[PDB]
């Protein structure tokens, strides 16, 4: 359903109420930081602004809105693989944020006092 | 009313519900003993239903909108650097509310996410394609 060589990428940012903006950086856990970024499907061909909506919402959980489409372009993979990227502007401080499977949850915590939330109530997953 | 109360926090559980049921888990440290959830004071005004709290942390803390789905008992914990001191801490689970439900795919889990000023995403970036989308699109910010 993917188009194998085709990817969106998705600035993702947000509008603070003293007017201010702040972008949104992301790294697989364990480079630097990255954009969110996915594979355009086949039938967001004439559209990778859909593409670029959805995968920030599957990353982060925030819907979003393209406020910007930049020209695409092309980068290697294998060098002779010839990846179409388009980029775009996505309208969604203190912290850094994860999201876990429930399974895994436990294994993240090491304070006593979040151990005993998790231990009350981690049978709701 | 809205005044904190000094000794008694709410802990927001947050996860979201993916489009075949799955759920995810959100986690959060400060930037820099592993990782927590959602926590802050109940204010005096709350105090009957903490829950309040909880929607109330998760919104400034994250800027979902929850419901709360489920509260445990409370439990104490000794204060951080006083012995003496007795938090009661009640703790919760908080839906985000999304208008549509994402795919469960390997994009929603295992990703570290951290919210900059435009003027810092330059330094973080060390990929040719990553400083390529920003170099054509800064001009936004």
């Amino acid at each position: 359903n993917d188009l194998e060589n085709v990817k969106a990428i998705a600035i993702v940012y947000r509008e603070l109420s003293d007017g201010s903006q702040t972008v949104l950086l992301a790294k697989m856990k364990g480079k630097g930081w990255m954009f969110v970024r996915g594979h355009v499907r086949k039938d967001e061909e004439a559209d990778p602004g859909v593409a670029a909506i959805r995968e920030t919402q599957e990353e982060t959980g925030f819907t979003g809105m393209v406020k910007q489409s930049g020209a695409p372009f092309t980068q290697p993979g294998d060098p002779q693989r010839v990846i179409t990227i388009h980029p775009h502007i996505v309208q969604v401080v203190k912290r850094e944020f994860l999201w876990v499977r429930p399974s895994e949850v436990r294994s993240k915590l090491q304070r006593a006092e979040m151990i005993q939330a998790w231990d009350q109530l981690h049978s709701f997953f």
